[PDB]
């Protein structure tokens, strides 16, 4: 079984490295998916293959293929993320149901992000922001570098846990509140567990153990947050008086009520995989691009007086941000956008070819993982002018024709891309007003000079971020 598929590139012609028995190309891996991929792209060229386990994943990098996969062949071939082993009811989470399931999941959810809830939705969030400015305060009163995430991390489970959830919560100023002993303990699930190798080297185990109720996520710890949701939602009821614009209530106001009689609503079983799906996909990538975006102002101290003056200008005398004043701050965009090129953490996307097909002149098999190396492509000199450059310009209205979707995929493209986008650029734009409004930051001496990444499911960083936050006054 080891060494099965593993002639698969070979026989299409496809470039490749050679794979192990069993493990596929994993370990090499385990210097970074971002680097791996790039040493793939010099040496082999405009379309690789490798083995993760048996699975083979086809990379791809012509826009065009592209374009072909993540939008037109969307529904029809390319439709589907890779499982990774027993789920239980969590396949009904957005992001792990499939083919029709999922669409209809992902129909069911879109009223609940559109831009106009979302605005509703900003005035709960601002509350998280008071608290954000607090945390950063004490840390830096201190004259004691502040460590980027500790506070940012706080900032993102503080808003997706209570607005997925229903409930307030402080992370950082009340830890023993089970909501969030018991949500870090579920966000410490992660890809790269020991479970979910052996499971990626061996996927025929899946089926036994979801026949035996043996699942890849806590049981403890949802058995949990359900039952606290479940007391939220019917508490919930006898208060008929109070309107509630949090994630939970869009989802129970959808639950009854049918629009688009197309589809039944959602179900309480459903219901709990999107809130418990909602932190897996925004708590950590929320906290590292906050952090990669001080970052980047620090060493950039310019920019970081343009964002500023932005900001005054458009928030006179530390004004409150607002749905409508994030909306304004287009250079602030632009940093963020730029932010997200350099740091795609993500790193891939990833889409599983439901049958054989041919897409641009390509064959491509049933049962394939199509991967589309976006950190590759974002650091191409092909694409990208000095591609290494913070350069918040190359994201202007006047270079916006310069700039291809099936390029530069941060959020992904297409049917299946970040349904939440839309909330993570206005969250992390309220955390940056109020913390750019306040404090200014600058490189000390602990600072990691260049900043060096790590291995993950994420782009993590070796050493943490550390700055100094110097009040405005
Ligand atoms: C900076 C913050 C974030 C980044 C960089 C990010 C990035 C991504 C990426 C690259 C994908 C894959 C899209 C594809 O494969 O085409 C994705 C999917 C997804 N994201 Fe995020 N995300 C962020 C925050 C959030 C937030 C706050 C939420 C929820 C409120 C969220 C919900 C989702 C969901 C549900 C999916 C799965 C979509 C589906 O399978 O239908 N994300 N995200
Ligand atoms: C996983 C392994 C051993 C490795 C074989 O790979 S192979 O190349 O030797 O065919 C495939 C394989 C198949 C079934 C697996 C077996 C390992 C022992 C297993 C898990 C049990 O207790 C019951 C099912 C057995
Ligand atoms: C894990 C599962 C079945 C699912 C049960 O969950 S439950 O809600 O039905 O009680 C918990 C559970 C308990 C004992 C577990 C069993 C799976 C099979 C196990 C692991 C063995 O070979 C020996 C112990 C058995």
């Amino acid at each position: 079984y080891g060494t099965r598929t593993h002639g698969l590139f070979k026989k299409l012609g496809i470039p490749g490295p050679t794979p192990l028995p069993f493990l596929g190309n994993a370990l090499s891996f385990r210097k970074g998916y971002w680097t791996f991929d790039m040493e793939c792209y010099k040496k082999y060229g405009k379309v690789w293959g490798i083995y993760d386990g048996q699975q083979p994943m086809l990379a791809i990098t012509d826009p065009d293929m592209i374009k072909t996969v993540l939008v037109k062949e969307c529904y029809s071939v390319f439709t589907n993320r890779r499982p990774f082993g027993p789920v239980g009811f969590m396949k009904n989470a957005i992001s792990i149901a499939e083919d029709e399931e999922w669409k209809r999941i992902r129909s069911l959810l879109s009223p609940t992000f559109t831009s106009g809830k979302l605005k509703e939705m900003v005035p709960i969030i601002a509350q998280y922001g008071d608290v954000l400015v607090r945390n950063l305060r004490r840390e830096a009163e201190t004259g004691k570098p502040v460590t980027l995430k500790h506070v940012f991390g706080a900032y993102s489970m503080d808003v997706i846990t209570s607005t997925s959830f229903g409930v307030s919560i402080d992370s950082l100023n009340n830890p023993q509140d089970p909501f969030v002993e018991n949500t870090k303990k579920l966000l410490r699930f992660n890809p790269l567990d020991p479970f979910v190798l052996s499971i990626k080297v061996f996927p025929f185990l899946t089926p036994i153990l979801e026949a035996l109720n043996i699942t890849v996520f806590p049981r403890e710890v949802i058995s949990f947050l359900t039952k606290s949701v479940k007391q939220i939602k019917e508490g919930r009821l006898k208060e008929t008086q109070k309107h509630r614009v949090d994630f939970l209530q869009l989802m129970i106001d959808s639950q009854n009520s049918k629009d688009s009689e197309t589809h039944k609503a959602l179900s309480d079983l459903e219901l709990m995989a999107q809130s418990i799906i909602f932190i897996f996909a925004g708590y950590e990538t929320t906290s590292s691009v906050l952090s990669f975006i001080i970052y980047e102002l620090a060493t950039h101290p310019d920019v970081q007086q343009k964002v500023q003056k932005e900001i005054d200008t458009v928030l006179p005398n530390k004004a409150p941000p607002t749905y409508d004043t994030v909306l304004q701050l287009e250079y602030l965009d632009m940093v963020v956008n730029e932010t997200l090129r350099l740091f795609p953490v993500a790193m891939r996307l990833e889409r599983v070819c439901k049958k054989d097909v041919e897409i641009n002149g390509m064959f491509i098999p049933k049962g394939v993982v199509v991967m589309i190396p976006s950190y590759v492509l974002h650091h191409d000199p092909k694409y990208w002018t000095e591609p290494e450059k913070f350069l918040p310009e190359r994201f202007s209205a006047a270079n916006a024709d310069n700039i291809d979707p099936y390029i530069y995929t941060p959020f992904g493209s297409g049917p299946r891309n970040c349904i939440g986008m839309r909330f993570a650029l206005v969250n992390m734009k309220l955390a940056l007003v109020r913390v750019l409004q306040n404090f200014s930051f600058k490189p000390c001496k602990e600072t990691q000079i260049p900043l060096k990444l790590r291995f993950g499911g994420l782009l993590l960083t070796e050493k943490p971020i550390v700055l100094k936050a110097e009040s405005r006054d």
